[PDB]
């Protein structure tokens, strides 16, 4: 019939650090719809499917991605039902056939996955958060608090840091736009003191906008985000969190943390240490990808106080996900929706966690674009906690605006934030 | 009656810096349109109307130009036919009243000037684009040369560079995607090249997505992107554009150029040198903003060779475009639509310069948003200049892969680049 999709096309275009990654766009009766794959340049994560041909982007090319687009699924899609998520979704995973979307690529499935829906909400005649809200089955839509990456180190800085991302959130805020607000005016205060304390070459950013000091010491950085959070004046509204990617400094072969030399409940103590002084509500990665053990041990430790992501842990992986839930490895979960492969099992992840008590995450990736899913997407699965970057650089405030475009629309009774940090 | 304008909204958005800017929405029959104003942080430019409220985002907030366009108008607007560009920006010219658009903000008229214009290219059933060219005029679209900024210095970098912005330009690519590729692939061996000689705490980027490495020395910026690119795997494609921004190192008390002490012929000499040594193809603000006498002597100097680019004296601006074409003090004008306030005024000095010989280079903002505006802009006026900012950064990528989008669209036969440097 009518109201049908006409047309799927993928094509080659470039993230926010230069790299290609696809866009697809689904056409229908009433427009065209398009969405684009973010990228996290980093074994449990759905098969990113790149060329491999060091003439083009050094290897980096995505043409096999986009091609599986147009030639493949595209036209299995001709002439379908968008509104039907579930059993499209379920189409591609079987078009695939592999159990990590190796053979078409989760980069060329996730990005028809999202165009979908995105036809399909507006065949609905819906905001896409409210068409995803139903899809989710969410009682309550809620704008998420959100968690700006600030401090950079480990593997991110030629730092003397190890642990990876400081994040600042306006968790007492009454609203997105009075978070967004603060937010903002913090990232400049802590420039400002950065500047002072480092140099004015000291405050270029890295991938997600946040700043990558010369932090010679460790216990520098949590202090520095109390003043800035002090000067910009908003003293007592703010709460911290941190994604140690605790792997990157561990190895077996020794069972050890290279920070010098320390070991896991010899690391559970400078967390404690951070989490009884400071304001931390949110600790992601505090261990080794596999350090079950050692997850849950501070899971139950800082229980009440401070949220255990799981990242390189549950990597967004269903079988992954039921492991955790069982060893109360961890209380909340990263979502990346590229690490799945397709919308229904992004949403089926986030309500399997919450329904065990879990608090859930929307995250970015390391290499995003001008799409800005995630936002009407941590708004329908109501989490109240998001991540995609300070509040600096495009493909992060892209997100951030359409939250505020999504607050205005749903009005003053809009709910906002995390009910565990207000 | 019908197609007509039913809702014009603004609102405060954050652009690529943390801070605020003006967003408006133009709805009609044929759905919503909205467009963002880009910002530059720093005389004879239309007036950016801030709140000045140290309240709020340091005093930078933009609910006065919102204010504007809800309450003044927005409601002037509504009933209009959005196909006469020209009237509508007529009219809110007349509805500021002043020359410099200070009593309603440029930031205010900008906004509702650009929704305007896609309203229109919806109610006529084309890309904006195309409707953008038809408006001005122009006989043959083509896609334009990106010149991606990648080393800063002066006032942009803590650096010991005293000159602003370092370029690298595909002007012999065959295609924008030959040439978005090419930028991309230098870019990152730049990136390697920088990290070799400097460090790793010095590849993180400035405002723009380029490197403000810390280059303690004058002739090195030029060889280094002459290695990067013959290390991409590219020599002799490439071609360099400066902005000096001779300004910022100026002053007459002295009539001096503190680089250190250099004069005018004493600087017209460094340029000649690195223009006929090297691939510069395009050299912006060599002098300052008021030095005509220079600006036309280094305009006929390295003419056929060198274009100069106006900024900080043409400033988008129609008396000071006259008194340099009069004067011959450049051959190029960078066109800042949000300098000027309206499309039709911004359209008008690309002709009135072109009919006089000149170039023109579409340029963005220091701050930008996701907005994709100056894509269609620059493809609209057959330019083939165009300058956003490297290939990173998503405020400067959206713009690029916008253009990726136009030339798909446009064909194999869509002509590319600039034929003089070709
Ligand atoms: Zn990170
Ligand atoms: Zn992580
Ligand atoms: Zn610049
Ligand atoms: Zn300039």
């Amino acid at each position: 019939s009518h109201m049908t999709i006409q047309k799927v096309h993928g094509r080659e275009v470039l993230d926010s650090r230069g790299n290609p990654t696809v866009e697809v766009e689904v056409t229908t009766e009433k427009g065209v719809f398009r969405s684009a794959v973010p990228s996290g340049a980093s074994v449990y994560e759905a098969c990113e499917l790149r060329d491999g041909d060091k003439k083009r982007y050094v290897g980096k090319g995505c043409l096999q991605a986009v091609k599986n687009v147009n030639e493949v699924i595209g036209p299995a899609l001709i002439g379908r039902d968008e509104l039907k998520q579930e059993e499209l979704d379920t189409l591609m995973l079987r078009l695939d056939g592999t159990p990590n979307k190796g053979k078409l690529g989760a980069n060329a499935i996730l990005g028809c996955s999202m165009a979908i829906s995105k036809a399909a909400a507006a065949a609905k005649g819906v905001p896409l958060y409210r068409y995803l809200a139903s899809l989710a089955g969410t009682k309550e839509l809620r704008l998420p608090v959100p968690c700006f990456n600030v401090i950079n180190g480990g593997k991110h800085a030629g730092n003397a840091l190890p642990f990876q991302e400081f994040m600042i959130a306006p968790v007492k805020a009454t609203s997105f736009s009075e978070a967004l607000r603060m937010g903002s005016e913090v990232y400049h205060s802590l420039k400002g003191i950065i500047k002072k304390k480092y140099g004015q070459d000291a405050v270029n950013v890295g991938d997600e906008g946040g700043f990558a000091p010369p932090i010679k010491d460790i216990n520098e950085p949590l202090p520095i985000l109390m003043e800035a959070i002090e000067e910009a004046g908003h003293r007592g509204k703010f709460a911290i969190c941190m994604d140690c990617a605790a792997s990157e400094t561990y190895d077996e072969k020794k069972q050890q943390y290279n920070l010098t030399w320390v070991t896991a409940e010899q690391l559970r103590e400078t967390y404690c240490k951070w989490a009884h002084d400071y304001p931390i509500v949110s600790i992601e990665d505090p261990y080794d990808q596999d350090d079950f053990a050692g997850f849950a041990g501070i899971t139950e430790a800082l229980k009440g106080k401070t949220q255990i992501v799981g990242d390189d842990l549950t990597v967004t992986n269903t079988e992954r996900i039921k492991m955790a839930i069982e060893k109360k490895a961890c209380n909340s979960l990263l979502l990346k929706i590229n690490q799945i492969g397709t919308i229904s099992e992004a949403i089926a992840s986030s309500k399997l966690c919450m329904e065990n008590g879990w608090s859930v995450m929307v995250s970015h990736r390391s290499g995003e674009t001008e799409d800005t899913y995630i936002a009407d997407l941590v708004v329908a699965l109501g989490s109240g906690q998001i991540k995609t970057g300070a509040p600096c650089r495009g493909e992060r405030t892209a997100k951030l605006n359409q939250l505020l475009r999504i607050e205005e629309e749903l009005g003053a009774h809009a709910k906002f934030g995390f009910p565990g940090w207000s």
